[PDB]
């Protein structure tokens, strides 16, 4: 509360280490599905169902322009991109297991790296 504050956690790192996970993720061999955004004019239905598009690509370009206030915001769109993944992608598809991996990669390094 109004002069009482918890001690200051050094966030001064965090933009250095979101861009080297993220890099992790875009080398990843399964990132094919996610490194540019799903084209609206020829992929029936998405754009109607997924209401937040969102691709590695988008990521790195807010990122790298200052348009993430802090790494929660970071991997919310992280984390939407495999939610919208899931949403529109069978579990049994080369998109939907890739998908899978790929959350499991990023949440891995995400508790190594911050928790």
């Amino acid at each position: 509360s109004m002069s009482v504050k918890k001690p200051k956690r050094d966030d001064s790192k965090d933009l250095a280490l979101c861009s080297m996970i993220l890099t992790e993720m875009e080398t990843h061999e399964d990132a094919w599905p996610f490194l540019l955004p799903v084209n609206l004019k020829l992929v029936p239905g998405y754009k109607k169902v997924i209401k937040k598009p969102m691709d590695f690509s988008t990521i790195r370009e807010k990122l790298s322009s200052g348009q993430y206030p802090n790494l929660e915001t970071f991997a919310l769109d992280v984390r939407l991109v495999f939610d919208n993944c899931e949403t529109f992608n069978e579990d049994d598809s080369d998109i939907g297991r890739a998908g899978h991996n790929m959350r499991k990669y990023f949440e891995k390094k995400w508790t190594d790296t911050f928790k």
